[PDB]
């Protein structure tokens, strides 16, 4: 069973930084000891401590990281994704718009495959999004995501520690309900950062607290702003019909913000112009 990695083939490298609930690592698998292996990322692990496994486990697609197994406190073993995060990539290299819209449409792609499958993801942001060699996008961390069990629209989870609230729709800020609208919210902010190049003092963080004390306070305050209808601005130098689309991702009720089977047409169409 190749889904089984054992310890004694596994040969660390380098740490890959950190990940929602644990430590990421570049390891080196040989099996047959052959002096050159696989490389693989693993994420240390540890009530649903485990269920970033099970969920990642039953997705497969080109834009979400692909799990290859474990090892038997539980290791997660997945593809390695040379280029990193989005959010380390896009500060060090000029990227035409053509393109920041093709990463765009390559986060709807795998978020329009994860929605089908039922969870939702409730922690994307640039610096969860990963590249490979081809510059093709995979989304990845699923530390926070959850089923949405059949025929319902949300789910509901109070964070115990850290959250991308910076990220989170009012309905998850408010009422800690989640739904499959809230990830088209996260994805817009993600498109803002894209578009900002995520120059960290263009950063939704930045911006909103420019508009604002203590850690919850700062959420009931957050809260208050976004419900008024107060919004991350216009990148410069992006075009109008983007900042359309953002904006209709972060309407105040999620019932009007568009699906990501939605957007993929839509940012296919604005790829070329
Ligand atoms: C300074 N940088 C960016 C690096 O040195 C670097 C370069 C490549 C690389 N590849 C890679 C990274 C991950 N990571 C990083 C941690 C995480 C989790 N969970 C992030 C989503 C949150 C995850 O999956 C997984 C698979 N391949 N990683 C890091």
């Amino acid at each position: 069973d190749p889904t089984v990695f054992h310890k004694r083939y596994l040969k660390k490298i380098r740490d890959l930084g950190e990940g929602h609930f644990g430590k990421v690592s570049l390891y080196c698998y040989d099996p047959t000891n052959d002096g050159t292996g696989e490389m693989v990322a693993v994420k240390a692990l540890k009530s649903g401590w485990k269920q970033e496994i099970d969920i990642l486990r039953t997705l497969y697609h080109e834009h979400i990281i692909k799990y290859k197994g474990c090892c038997e406190s539980l290791q997660l073993v997945m593809e390695y994704v040379p280029l990193g995060s989005l959010r380390d990539y896009l500060p060090r290299h000029s990227i035409g718009l053509a393109q920041l819209l093709l990463f765009a449409q390559q986060i709807c792609e795998g978020m329009a495959y994860l929605h089908s499958q039922h969870y939702i993801h409730r922690n994307l942001a640039a610096r969860n999004v990963l590249l490979d060699n081809d510059r093709l996008v995979k989304i990845g961390d699923f530390g926070l995501a959850k089923a949405v069990p059949e025929g319902h629209e949300y789910y509901r989870v109070r964070e115990d520690g850290d959250s991308p609230v910076f990220w989170y729709a009012p309905e998850c800020l408010k009422e800690y309900k989640f739904y499959y609208a809230s990830d088209v919210w996260s994805f817009g902010v993600t498109l803002y950062e894209l578009l900002t190049h995520c120059d960290s003092s263009q950063s939704p963080p930045t911006k909103f607290l420019e508009l604002i004390a203590q850690g919850q306070m700062t959420v009931l305050r957050l809260t208050e702003l976004l419900e008024r209808g107060e919004r991350l601005p216009r990148p410069d130098k992006c075009p109008c019909e983007v900042y359309h689309l953002m904006k209709n991702c972060w309407e105040t009720e999620a019932s009007f913000r568009p699906t990501f089977e939605n957007l993929i047409p839509i940012l296919k169409t604005v790829h070329e112009k």
